């Protein structure tokens, strides 16, 4: 509720929130400081279809198959996760995924963004705290693979940091 409490299964928490109103009537819901089941979302329900803002950090997740079909959700905050690879389910699940943070994940290669080529909407992305960031010309090793990408690590092609307001 008011005082952030840790050590609570996803579903268990999500419930405390729904108490306000249907899970399909919500728009912004931060599911941070929660406990997932062996890295398997056992709460998030497709009902969130409406939801647009989804914050997932320090949740200790490894799988991204459970993720419900969210054709609306455009922003997906993901950090401090154990996502090594297999970012394909996101291409189909979130076909309109524009905002996606991949800083901190267990991505130590470029192939981890192979299935990301399908998504021609990804405007902004972050891959900080990753071995891939070290790879030779990593900045280019990502652009060449993902042409649709406009922003990389905050900065854009012109090497100009992203905006603050009125940002789609």
């Amino acid at each position: 509720g008011s005082s952030g409490s840790s050590g609570m299964d996803m579903k268990r928490r999500i419930h405390l929130e729904l108490r306000n109103r249907t899970p399909a009537a919500v728009r912004e819901l931060v599911l941070d400081n929660c406990k997932s089941n062996d890295g398997k979302i056992e709460g998030l329900t497709a009902e969130f279809v409406n939801l647009e803002f989804l914050s997932l950090i320090n949740v200790g997740l490894i799988s991204v198959s459970n993720l419900p079909k969210l054709p609306k959700l455009k922003k997906l905050e993901l950090s401090e996760n154990r996502i090594f690879g297999g970012l394909d389910m996101l291409a189909e699940k979130l076909p309109n995924l524009t905002h996606l943070n991949l800083s901190g994940n267990k991505l130590k290669d470029i192939s981890t963004l192979e299935p990301l080529k399908k998504l021609e909407c990804l405007k902004s992305l972050d891959l900080f705290n990753c071995e891939v960031t070290n790879l030779n010309d990593y900045r280019e090793s990502v652009f060449k693979l993902l042409p649709q990408l406009t922003y990389l690590d905050g900065y854009d092609r012109e090497d100009q940091e992203a905006p603050d307001s009125d940002a789609e």
